[PDB]
């Protein structure tokens, strides 16, 4: 449950993070940069968990409809098929979550990340970037608090919908433990932004929480947040 050892994992990757754990809503922070997690960071990809909610709930779409590939260069040939939400999910296909978010629309969008009080809860006037380049920002803390809302089924959304987007987020799945999470990096902005946000279910159905939030290098190879995350949660003995 230290704190010192898990301070040098971060030290060891050359990275600045933190590692925000919550446990029946007691937090605790880890890593070499502990003041990022009151730190306001642009969500990245994480905001896909709201984005699905949103879009669900106001049935802009479900997690049967196929999403189009029109042909269009992605950022990833992995990307570049027609998929369902949950597919895009687990890819972080961002083209399929833009559409997503036209749906929407500016203020359908706009209203939802206010009364669900996200972040500074402003996403500007494009509907389809506010999470990878701002407005919209979070902080770590933030991030598990919402996270961990979502695994108690405590937002403010029907359960079935919690229960659709928390099926798209399982990770691994062994020893009777299960870890659910979204993965984050912001790219396009400097400093660049990781983040690996979910949690545990533990074989009693015991749920811990966790955001980690890391600057990042366009060296790095992404699975150092899975890395950094594992190690840390094995050491707290989480996992
Ligand atoms: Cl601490
Ligand atoms: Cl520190
Ligand atoms: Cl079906
Ligand atoms: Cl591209
Ligand atoms: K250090």
């Amino acid at each position: 449950g230290h704190n010192q050892v898990i301070h040098q994992y971060f030290d060891e990757k050359n990275t600045s993070g933190v590692l925000v754990i919550q446990t029946d809503k007691k937090i605790n922070l880890y890593g070499n940069a502990l003041s990022r997690a009151n730190t306001e960071y642009v969500p990245a990809s994480t905001f896909k968990m709201l984005n699905a909610l949103i879009g669900l709930e106001n049935q802009k779409t479900d997690i049967n409809e196929i999403f189009k590939w029109k042909g269009e260069k992605r950022s990833f040939t992995a990307w570049e098929k027609d998929m369902t939400l949950g597919e895009a999910m687990k890819l972080s296909a961002v083209p399929v979550y833009q559409e997503l978010a036209r749906r929407i629309g500016l203020d359908l969008m706009q209203k939802e990340v206010k009364r669900i009080g996200f972040g500074n809860a402003e996403i500007g006037q494009q509907v389809d970037n506010f999470w990878l380049v701002g407005p919209l920002k979070v902080t770590p803390i933030q991030e598990v608090e919402f996270v961990s809302q979502l695994a108690h089924t405590q937002l403010p959304f029907s359960e079935k919908v919690q229960a659709n987007v928390k099926n798209m987020l399982l990770l691994e799945e062994s020893n009777g433990y299960k870890i659910f999470g979204k993965t984050g990096w912001a790219m396009d902005i400097k400093p660049q932004v990781g983040w690996l946000t979910g949690w545990v279910e533990q074989p009693d159905g015991k749920i811990v929480a966790f955001a980690l939030n890391m600057e990042m290098r366009s060296e790095m190879p992404a699975s150092i947040r899975n890395e950094l995350l594992m190690k840390s949660l094995k050491q707290l003995n989480i996992i």
